[PDB]
C-alpha cells in the first residue's frame, strides 16, 4: 500500500509518496526511501523517536500492543492516532502519515 508523507519542514519538505509492502512497518518503508526518522533505540518499542501520528488508515493497522502504549505515554505531542513506526504495520490499506515536530530523547546531543 502507498503510504503518504505529509511535508515536514527539516525531513521531508515536500511531503513524500512511499510504495510499502503488506506486512512492513511505516519506519522501514521510510528508511529505505531515505526519510530520516529517528529511531534511537533501534526498533525494539524502548523509546518515542519514531513517533507518527496517522492521519487516514490508522484502523487498518494492527493494534498497538501493550509495550508500544506504556511508550507512547512518554511521547510529546501523543494524539489518538500515534503510532511507534518501528512497530506499526502496513496491511492492506492506503495511509496518510505526519512526523511530529519534535520527539523527546534525553539522550540527544
Ligand atoms: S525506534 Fe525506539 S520505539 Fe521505535
Amino acid at each position: 500500500p502507498k503510504i503518504v508523507i505529509l511535508p515536514h519542514q527539516d525531513l521531508c519538505p515536500d511531503g513524500a509518496v512511499l510504495e510499502a509492502n503488506s506486512g512492513e512497518t511505516i519506519l522501514d518503508a521510510a528508511l529505505r526511501n531515505g526519510i530520516e526518522i529517528e529511531h534511537a533505540c533501534e526498533k525494539s518499542c524502548a523509546c518515542t523517536t519514531c513517533h507518527c501520528i496517522v492521519r487516514e488508515g490508522f484502523d487498518s493497522l494492527p493494534e498497538s500492543s501493550e509495550q508500544e502504549d506504556d511508550m507512547l505515554d512518554k511521547a510529546w505531542g501523543l494524539e489518538p492516532e500515534s503510532r511507534l513506526s518501528c512497530q506499526a504495520r502496513v496491511t492492506d490499506e492506503d495511509l496518510v502519515v505526519e512526523i511530529p515536530r519534535y520527539t523527546i530523547n534525553h539522550a540527544r546531543e
